[PDB]
């Protein structure tokens, strides 16, 4: 009804970052994920890989202690902050991040909640997702915040029951990233990113492949770590849904789309990546 | 003697479920796996695979405390129900699965039969394997039960002797299917699939690269998840059992039979499941 | 100067076993592994992988508890005794094994002798290696006793130097396996195989890329595996030795002698072992 | 504006080592890497791996006990120092190495350098990283000392701002490599490694699929293993580096330069170094 345009091939290549010959790591910053609980410590190394994968320079992977060694022999790169999502309820971050997300694999909680609070008087862009995700308002700041509900969270956020929301998703999408003044990434086929300032995008890749869980809590690491290497953080939200979608059609040419596993998305963006460069 | 017939290839390309473009993780249902212990550990890896390779939405493993971090580095997409199998003994499960599986690695204890008949009160498919298997009757309900025994097993749930039971499988099979109704998957060479309502089955896949230890404890996962994603839980048995076997054929072509290793089967699912699509 | 003959291409393919069609895992057997501590701990996964590759049925590591979680994200298809190794120093062993292994990661002590001479009391193969190896004398008994010394060990258990020893490597091996009345795997560059009856053996593979850490960890898993699927067990110890030398030099068709890991020896054995079949 | 020759291809090709037929584990020596803490433990395993696949014989890791069971199931090839970098600050080392490095993910703290000062009375060579490097004096000694800094590391050391530094890289690490009389590893685009008798020498290869967490980490071990193998530790460090930065530009033919992961750096050695053979 609304002519949302797709976010395309074209519009991908056009604005993908180089990684210059003179660069380090700090070029590319230090990232923070808020990600892992003791029943849901698998989404903290979904997170952190789709993160490391996506072109960041650093990533401090702020978890429980229980959930650390778990992250660890996969993912070797990463270094931690121990207990990390508890202590950020504490106090504002002493430490100065690129970019920062919060909330996959934890409890849907106040201290969570408080936590989100201290983290949004950085200076850096913010994503929130699932756990971090609850019905309230946001600060006026200099960086985005960048919401990533499907259908459900999104009604947990606004009160649209999902029946009403999928029938006019770009609609409600928009509406609420303007009432919010956060960019929103409304998840499903056809995932919809509108941002705050009325712009708003389709993504045309992915399929039934990703409806299984985790896929979306490797698209929060994602974004996470494009918006450190992309000057332009909507170029970041839009290439990162694009990809995502994009890894999960090349499994489908030689692998059934019932038996992906999400971490596999992220083995995949090395190939796929380099065909749109 | 009896002409039981083969599950085809034919049958399997006729059966397979799509995965449709509208479709998210709940599509395709949560299942809980309530397997491992602190000897046998593995086992709950290799079902957990098999069920989350297989096209579930969502897969809970009710483990010990001490497996859920043997699991979570090599199946992230997997969450957890701390020491879930033996807090089933205790009460009827407050959540709804999709399916559930039982026994994998579990002692076989009254303790386990207790978790059992709890499990039974739910309205959904039940898999118990292994552990969970042994002399026992069960109540009606609504939902299918799958009895997945090796010849031995089947001698502990019956009294037929192996020797005996191994002259005429299938006859031995269908009986006990009936008699107790429950299905029955009567693993071996040519594994015999009976329903409680007289139709059986034979599966013309698999070799001797099966015969080592884990293979069953894989295909139960395989089961559990096929379960999820199959309209008529007859099919997602048959075509588990089918593709189970044909995982160890694809291997063979290139490697040794004595070399497979049971979690391989899982890895090589994805593209064998594709040639069937 | 001793025309001991080479164990050939010709005599591997004459003497690998089938994997029958009518078998499951129990035909092939289950193996009990003795290996691993605190501060060696690799060498109990390597030596699992290497046994659970070459064709046994089923695995029972017996390793200290710090040890066991370890292996089980990388081998999930073995099952533990707790504490095994030392538990063996106390009992003869009331479970009926396949094959023996004893040694690697274990620590040359009083209470490792012990443990070794409980499982000798057992009628069936039985491999020593690393901790377990010392100079002694062994009982008669009806399974074979098989000892991997590489010639440091071969010095400890012999007071032969390995100046000495270097210098008619077929000759001592010899000579001690008729003493001992033990095989000998007299590891190096041109590995001896001494039976005890005065059958003996050369082994024409294996390069530089073994001359690391964990190589001889992972063959006498090898062997452990072979001894359960050969009916002949000095056709066991002759195909695992040269099977494991051609997994290294398959390896530096492509890859450098000095970049090999012991692990990947059982990972390229699979089609290795193939092209003898 | 210093006329500093590129190590080529050719110098490369005429001084790796050959591997020979009639070696074993002890001819390429044991090291010890001194490595990981708590919250930084991925870097041991990067580095572990560096080292392993880099040609020495053994690896023991001298690391925290919460960090060994990190490393065993992706490495299990080397064995352990438990607490060995806090016990190396209490007394020389009883054992002997063919040579050391410390520092990767150790905190930057005054036990640290106790440490260093105990490890520099050994007579083999010491590759001093990250957080073993501090502004200090090194005492006469048989063995070279390795210094391997980032521009940050430098002025740490030295008190050359980066933004001076970086205008001169030669020139400073020429400068301090004679004060100091250590080698410097000087890294960035174009890594500078300058001898304290006065030869130095330009990289050229590597891009920025290396700007990213860990791959330093990943250096330091295959210097380390390198010194292993080369009878010249000066050719060890120069094929140490150019290799390191080879295998980021193979990953780069077919994968986006975002993507690499330090860890895969030491999964395509194995390849890229059979090349220069
Ligand atoms: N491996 C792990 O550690 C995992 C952790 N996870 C965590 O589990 C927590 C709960 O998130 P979940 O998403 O699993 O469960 P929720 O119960 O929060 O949301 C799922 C529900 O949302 C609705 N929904 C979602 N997508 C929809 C669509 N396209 N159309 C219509 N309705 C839709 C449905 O009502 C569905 O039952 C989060 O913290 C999440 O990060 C999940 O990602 C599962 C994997
Ligand atoms: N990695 C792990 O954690 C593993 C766990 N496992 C668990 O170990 C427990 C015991 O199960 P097992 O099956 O190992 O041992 P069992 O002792 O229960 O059954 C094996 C016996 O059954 C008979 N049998 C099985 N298949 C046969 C056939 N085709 N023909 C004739 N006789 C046959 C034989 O008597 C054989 O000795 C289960 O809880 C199982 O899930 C096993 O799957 C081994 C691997
Ligand atoms: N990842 C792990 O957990 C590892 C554990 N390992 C264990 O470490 C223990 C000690 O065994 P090691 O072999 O490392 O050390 P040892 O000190 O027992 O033996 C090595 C010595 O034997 C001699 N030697 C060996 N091969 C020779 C040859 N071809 N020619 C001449 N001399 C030779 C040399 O004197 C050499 O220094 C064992 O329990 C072993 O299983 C080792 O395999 C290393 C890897
Ligand atoms: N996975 C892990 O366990 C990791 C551990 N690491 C450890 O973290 C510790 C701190 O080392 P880091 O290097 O991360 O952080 P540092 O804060 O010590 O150094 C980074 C800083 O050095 C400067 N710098 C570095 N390279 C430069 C270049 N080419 N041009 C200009 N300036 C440059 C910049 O000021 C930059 O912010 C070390 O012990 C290191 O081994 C890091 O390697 C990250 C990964
Ligand atoms: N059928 C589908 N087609 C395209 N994308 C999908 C489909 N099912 C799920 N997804 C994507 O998978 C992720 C699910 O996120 P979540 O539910 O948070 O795990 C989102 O990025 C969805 O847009
Ligand atoms: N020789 C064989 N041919 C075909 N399938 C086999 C063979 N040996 C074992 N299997 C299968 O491997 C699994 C063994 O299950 P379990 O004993 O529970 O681990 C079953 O699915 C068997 O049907
Ligand atoms: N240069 C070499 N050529 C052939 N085999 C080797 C060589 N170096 C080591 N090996 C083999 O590697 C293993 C070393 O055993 P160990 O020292 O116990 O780890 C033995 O099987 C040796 O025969
Ligand atoms: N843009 C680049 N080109 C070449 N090498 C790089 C680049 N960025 C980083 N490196 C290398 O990556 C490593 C970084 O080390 P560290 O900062 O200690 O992790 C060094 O070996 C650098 O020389
Ligand atoms: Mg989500
Ligand atoms: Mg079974
Ligand atoms: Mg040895
Ligand atoms: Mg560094």
């Amino acid at each position: 009804a609304m002519n949302v345009p797709f976010w395309t091939e074209e519009h991908v290549r056009a604005t993908l970052p180089e990684r210059d010959a003179e660069s380090h790591k700090g070029t590319y910053g230090t990232a923070l994920l808020l990600a892992g609980s003791d029943d849901m410590p698998g989404a903290a190394l979904l997170a952190g890989l789709g993160a490391m994968r996506s072109g960041l320079g650093k990533l401090v992977i702020g978890t429980s202690e229980n959930v650390i060694p778990l992250i660890v022999p996969v993912l070797p790169e990463a270094t931690y902050w121990r207990d990390g999502w508890k202590k950020a309820a504490d106090a504002q971050l002493e430490e100065t991040y690129r970019a920062i997300a919060i909330g996959p694999g934890l409890p849907q909680t106040e201290s969570v909640q408080q936590a989100v609070d201290h983290v949004l008087t950085a200076d850096c862009p913010v994503i929130l997702d699932a756990g971090a995700l609850a019905k309230r308002t946001y600060p006026k700041r200099e960086g985005p915040v960048i919401l990533t509900p499907h259908p459900g969270e999104f009604f947990r956020m606004t009160g649209v029951p999902v029946n009403e929301l999928q029938k006019k998703r770009a609609e409600y999408a928009k509406e609420w990233a303007a009432q919010l003044q956060t960019v929103i990434v409304l998840k499903g086929n056809q995932t919809v990113i509108a941002f705050p300032d009325g712009d708003c995008w389709l993504n045309p890749t992915g399929n039934g492949a990703l409806a299984k869980g985790g896929t979306g809590d490797t698209l929060t690491g994602m974004i996470l770590g494009m918006l450190c290497c992309h000057e332009d953080p909507k170029h970041a939200v839009l290439n990162a849904v694009y990809l995502h979608g994009a890894c999960a059609e090349l499994w489908t040419d030689e692998h059934s789309a019932h038996t992906l596993l999400a971490h596999e998305l992220s083995d995949i963006l090395p190939r796929v990546w380099k065909r749109f460069e």
